[PDB]
């Protein structure tokens, strides 16, 4: 009967069963009577709840629920909401508002024309207009994240709701179901499949909602059919295909010229589940050179519309996927010849190459192990120096933000709990949530966080030499003692200076039964 009972009970029946949260005054009525079939995790701010609750979505490939304070709540998982948009992150944001009454009078923890503020970074917002409608409101909400193209939408319930009365006829909300499972009708897709049919040198790109959608294993089926080299779109969030497969080239150059320049002599180039393209250094030059057409199936139509060259689809990625790996022809071409083994560099036996640590991690970790990725400058290498086989193995700040990956790896843990999570972060991209580390610790969730210390941004530094930029202020990060911070937060803290540190350290790592963080010396760019 009350706006309460009735909006956990629309939760449940929705398939959530777990609020991210950081808690406060106008959020205290419907957190209280807190139901047993649910479980709250608590984060130090709000930026590591939402990084938690997004790993978590991604993952699990399913919304995450998410209850922060106010103005000042969601105002601090801003950044968090930003790579939230572009992963299209299917994450449910609510904050408590003040109550009605004192909403003109902008009583203290009023949030000042709520709706406004989360925009432009999310697919809908809104604040009810009176108590019995906000069950439908959540449903709103709960749809809206979930539809293609996925991502945060935003609620903001003033207090005094939630002991109101329900409407009695939101019980037709419990159930609904809503698809977006949708494809290419028949007669144009089977011109696309004549098309990718007879390409001479066919090549295909995939992108982030390919890994969200799970048709990784479709793509595999339609690269080995169309015979067909496999790049990943460049500012990769997400890793959408076996990255030892024969067909994988690794991830594209994210510059204009560099992309038609490798695109050259490829007559059909079809591009799933990513923008065309995420450029990121300015490369001017052709978008495309002459001989080569794309087509690009999508599942956001501002992709779509942006893309400044090739032909778009607008569809679900798995319903794609799965339609063209089934109806494509086995070509008579020879399978692509896997990339070369990456080579080891030199290591003398003080301060670590990241080469060396990520072949290392490579070696030791388990083979279904789910990396996530905020050492900015060793992306790349990063990129050729890991096997990952399967499926949601790999997470990179969507929307270059940093602070995702330290609470997003506690997210993953959570909800893979058979994966080992191992989280390669650096010295610089580790402060800006760092207290997500203390979730870690206080629910027991296993992630393994490698802190890549070179005391530099070095990707900063580097990207300055590109610009031409000199005398550039605030590139250095000295003294900083990860082992004391994770010590703070509750969390082992193991060191490793050279390789045999490293191989130890690690070995522990993987069989301790809580988090562990080990800071690794690296070599200064
Ligand atoms: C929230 C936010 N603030 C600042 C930046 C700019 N930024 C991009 S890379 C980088 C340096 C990261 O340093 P570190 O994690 O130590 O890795 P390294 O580049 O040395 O490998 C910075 C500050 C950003 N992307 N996001
Ligand atoms: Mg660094």
């Amino acid at each position: 009967a009350s706006v309460h009972g009735t909006t956990y009970e629309l939760l449940r029946r929705q398939g959530i069963d777990t609020v991210f949260g950081n808690p406060g005054f106008n959020e205290l009525p419907f957190l209280k009577d807190f139901p047993e079939d649910f479980r709250y995790i608590l984060a130090l701010q709000e930026a590591c709840v939402v990084g938690i609750a997004d790993g978590y979505a991604q993952a699990s490939r399913k919304p995450a629920f998410i209850n922060l304070h106010s103005a000042a709540g969601t105002g601090n998982a801003m950044g968090a909401l930003s790579n939230a948009r572009t992963s299209h992150s299917p994450l449910i944001v609510t904050a408590g508002q003040q109550t009605r009454a004192m909403i003109g009078v902008e009583a203290g923890e009023t949030n000042v024309d709520a709706a406004n503020l989360p925009r432009p970074l999310v697919k809908w917002s809104y604040e009810p207009a009176s108590a019995a409608e906000v069950p439908h409101a959540m449903s709103r909400a709960i749809h809206m994240a979930s539809m293609a193209p996925q991502g945060p939408v935003y609620l903001s319930v003033p207090y005094d709701d939630w002991d109101k009365d329900a409407d009695p006829q939101s019980h037709h909300l419990f159930d609904r179901h809503v698809s977006s499972s949708v494809r290419l009708n028949d007669q144009d897709l089977d011109i696309l499949v004549k098309a990718l049919n007879s390409a001479s040198n066919p090549a295909i790109v995939l992108g982030p909602d390919v890994d969200a959608a799970n048709a990784n294993a479709d793509c595999v089926m339609l690269a080995e059919r169309l015979k067909a080299p496999v790049w990943v779109a460049p500012s990769a969030p997400r890793c959408p295909f076996p990255t030892r497969h024969p067909c994988f080239r690794g991830l594209m150059p994210a510059g204009i010229a560099a992309i038609s320049q490798l695109l050259e002599g490829h007559d059909v180039v079809l591009v799933i589940g990513a923008p065309v393209f995420r450029y990121y250094q300015y490369d001017p030059g052709q978008y495309l050179k002459p001989g080569t057409r794309l087509i690009s199936v999508t599942c956001d139509p501002l992709e779509a519309a942006r893309a400044p060259m090739g032909d778009a689809i607008v569809a679900d990625i798995g319903a794609m996927a799965s339609a063209l790996a089934n109806l494509v022809e086995e070509s008579s071409r020879q399978l692509p010849t896997a990339a070369p083994e990456p080579a080891k560099v030199d290591q003398d036996a003080g301060r670590l190459h990241p080469e060396t640590v990520f072949d290392t991690l490579n070696d030791m970790a388990p083979e279904n192990a789910i990396y996530l990725n905020e050492s900015t400058s060793t992306t790349a290498q990063m990129w050729q120096r890991l096997n990952m086989r399967n499926p949601g193995s790999y997470y990179f700040c969507a929307a270059g933000g940093l602070g995702f990956a330290l609470p997003a790896a506690i997210g993953v843990q959570l909800a893979e709990p058979e994966r080992q999570v191992i989280a390669v972060i650096g010295d610089g991209s580790a402060n800006y949530s760092i207290s997500a580390l203390w979730t870690a610790a206080q629910y027991n969730i296993p992630t393994i966080f490698v802190i890549m210390n070179n005391g530099t941004y070095g990707m900063l530094r580097a990207f300055a030499g590109l610009l031409e930029a000199e005398n550039v202020p605030g590139l250095d990060v000295p003294g900083i003692d990860f082992r004391a911070l994770a010590k703070g937060y509750g969390v082992q803290a193991l060191k490793a200076d050279n390789l045999e540190q490293l191989k130890g350290s690690l070995q522990e790592a993987l069989s301790a039964k809580g988090p562990v963080l080990i800071e690794v010396s690296t070599v200064s760019p």
